[PDB]
């Protein structure tokens, strides 16, 4: 199994709203666009050999565009606990965060040209639970939607609390565009009707 940490990336608003009817309620190209830098983004030098892995739970599997996938420039796995079968042209599928990781360092790591860096949970509500329990996780990527927008998934753990406030902590925004490489975005962001903010928190394990 693992060696490495997790990273968990989401967007969701302030009243930890992440989705709608399958599929991620608002129109943010520019958000859209940070996932994007965040998820790929492997250091100049080792970017020869290395490829970072999304994880996701099926249903955003799905929720995902069909000329947007398998998200390009990472390795795409999937969680199914009923692996039915999995269309892919080199995607996998795993029963759990855990078997997933298993699958990786087995299937990368020894006798492979592909290594990988920064694996990478996207979600969603189900497979986001189970990182959140997952002794491996330390690191939360948020875009904060700051609108009441109506949602019927909601991310499971109010991180951003009073409750979690000696285990999760926001970091300075410096050492956030420092961990992905690209100049971020500093303040409220304001695209469609909508006010957003990047934040990086993370925890100790
Ligand atoms: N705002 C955001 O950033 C954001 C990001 C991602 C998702 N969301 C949204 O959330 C919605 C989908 O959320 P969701 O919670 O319903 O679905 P999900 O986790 O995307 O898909 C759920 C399925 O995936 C598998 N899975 C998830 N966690 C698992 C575990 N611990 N062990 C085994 N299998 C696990 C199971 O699949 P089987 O049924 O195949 O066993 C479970 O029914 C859509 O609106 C999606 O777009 C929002
Ligand atoms: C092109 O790549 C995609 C990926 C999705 C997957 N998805 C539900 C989604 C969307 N935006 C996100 N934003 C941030 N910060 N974090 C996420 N975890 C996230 C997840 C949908 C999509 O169609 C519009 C295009």
């Amino acid at each position: 199994n693992q060696q490495k940490s997790l990273t968990l990336i989401v967007a969701l608003t302030t009243s930890y709203g992440i989705g709608r009817s399958n599929s991620l309620p608002w129109k943010l190209k520019k958000e859209i666009s940070y996932f994007k830098r965040v998820t790929s983004f492997v250091p100049t030098f080792d970017s020869f050999e290395s490829m970072n892995v999304v994880l996701m739970g099926r249903k955003t599997w799905e929720s995902i565009p069909l000329q947007f996938r398998p998200l390009k420039g990472r390795i795409n796995v999937v969680i199914t606990r009923n692996e039915s079968l999995d269309l892919g042209n080199g995607i996998h599928s795993a029963k759990s965060l855990d078997h997933a990781l298993e699958l990786l360092y087995r299937t990368y790591g020894s006798e492979s040209s592909v290594q990988i860096n920064r694996i990478f949970v996207i979600g969603g509500a189900q497979l986001y639970k189970a990182a959140m329990d997952h002794p491996k996780l330390d690191r939360i990527m948020a875009t904060i939607i700051y609108k009441d927008i109506h949602c019927d998934v909601f991310f499971p753990l109010k991180f951003r609390d009073k409750e979690w406030s000696s285990v999760w902590k926001k970091e300075k925004h410096s050492d956030l565009e420092s961990w992905v490489g690209t100049k971020v975005p500093h303040g409220k962001i304001n695209e469609d009707g909508f006010d957003y903010e990047f934040e990086m928190w993370t925890r100790d394990l």
